[PDB]
């Protein structure tokens, strides 16, 4: 059985290189869409439509999202230890039900645990900074449902966290460079907290390495809010390297299988170093690279067409659009990214960004 990997420096399925087309969710009720009897109940048939509305248009992938902020789930007992996924133990099944549906329609779901865009509530926080009770959270929430789902042959990876660096404190010196942020001074870093890069990458290698003992075979990403922290290059520094990620948390199976960079435009100009901007080789990584999330109209005049196209053609391993709900800041309409999902059906230039029309029987 065949799962999506990573060699040479490349996304792989089976033989053959692969491009993950497709939308952030990234969640219909906030939070709240698996976990707590909520599936069944409230969320499954919104969710289950997204991901036939998504191949529909040519994708073949989607990201979503699970705790966010720690107010729904994980399970917390009132000491702040975790005791579940959920107080009902719904989490696992809901995630299969949606992740059979993915198979069903040959649609790759990768799984965000935690949010970094927003400020933590408490318990989670405590997480960040108590490891006994982030081992709770990984012995009796993360593990066994990692375990439980390391046959789903539509799971095509797991996140730990949405875009650290709004957690983070940017701008501070650090005598380890791993752990410095003084590349990230007055890049807007830091909107929701300000915890130290140490602990966001220990969180982070921590649970990381335990996805990969309770699952050997799938493959794990982190989506930065920029460029500014995944890669070395254009004055910028990758804070998720495995020896960073090794550095801060100690655990060497703790590390990442491909980067993953966001992008938007601040003022209607991206930065220069945007990977809507530049190819992906100008970064010099030692992973592939996922534009995990732009949008039109969260970009600086483009098309959702141009955005998609210059993902798989200048070197990148796929492209998410911000967001199938439609909501908020930032969010384009679902039709306006099915457009850029309609560009990229049926290629497959092995020279460029490979496979697009998965199958995965």
């Amino acid at each position: 059985q065949q799962f999506l990997d990573v060699q040479n420096g490349q996304l792989r399925l089976n033989g053959e290189k692969v491009f993950m087309s497709g939308m952030n969710i990234a969640w219909q009720n906030y939070g709240r869409d698996f976990g707590n009897g909520q599936y069944d109940c409230c969320t499954g048939n919104a969710l289950e439509d997204y991901i036939v509305r998504i191949k529909a248009e040519g994708g073949n992938s989607l990201r979503i999202w699970v705790h966010c902020d720690g107010g729904y789930t994980p399970e917390f007992d009132g000491n702040g230890y975790v005791v579940g996924t959920d107080a009902q133990n719904t989490m696992t099944s809901d995630l299969a039900q949606f992740l059979d549906v993915a198979y069903a329609n040959n649609v790759l779901v990768f799984i965000v645990l935690w949010n970094g865009a927003t400020t933590p509530t408490s318990r989670y926080r405590d997480l960040i900074y108590d490891d006994s009770k982030l081992q709770t959270y990984i012995d009796q929430a993360l593990v066994p449902m990692v375990s439980a789902l390391s046959g789903k042959v539509a799971l095509g990876g797991w996140e730990v966290m949405n875009e650290p660096e709004g957690i983070v404190s940017a701008g501070v010196s650090d005598g380890n460079p791993c752990f410095d942020t003084q590349p990230l001074a007055g890049s807007g870093a830091g909107w929701a907290d300000s915890i130290p890069m140490q602990r966001l990458q220990s969180f982070i290698n921590k649970q990381t390495a335990a996805i990969k003992r309770a699952d050997p075979k799938v493959i794990v990403t982190l989506g930065s809010w920029s460029e500014r922290a995944q890669t070395d290059q254009f004055g910028w520094r990758n804070y998720y390297t495995d020896n960073c990620l090794i550095d801060a948390g100690g655990d060497s199976l703790g590390v990442i299988d491909f980067y993953q960079m966001h992008t938007y435009a601040w003022e209607g100009a991206y930065t220069s170093s945007s990977p809507l901007l530049v190819p992906n080789s100008q970064y010099n990584l030692d992973k592939p690279n996922n534009i995990g999330e732009f949008s039109q109209s969260g970009g600086d005049g483009r098309s959702i067409t141009d955005q998609f196209d210059w993902a798989y053609t200048q070197g990148y391993c796929g492209a998410w659009s911000w967001q199938a709900n439609g909501g908020g800041d930032n969010a384009d309409s679902f039709a306006t990214q099915a457009q850029g999902l309609n560009h990229l059906r049926g290629r497959n230039d092995q020279n460029a960004g490979g496979r697009i029309d998965i199958i995965l029987q």
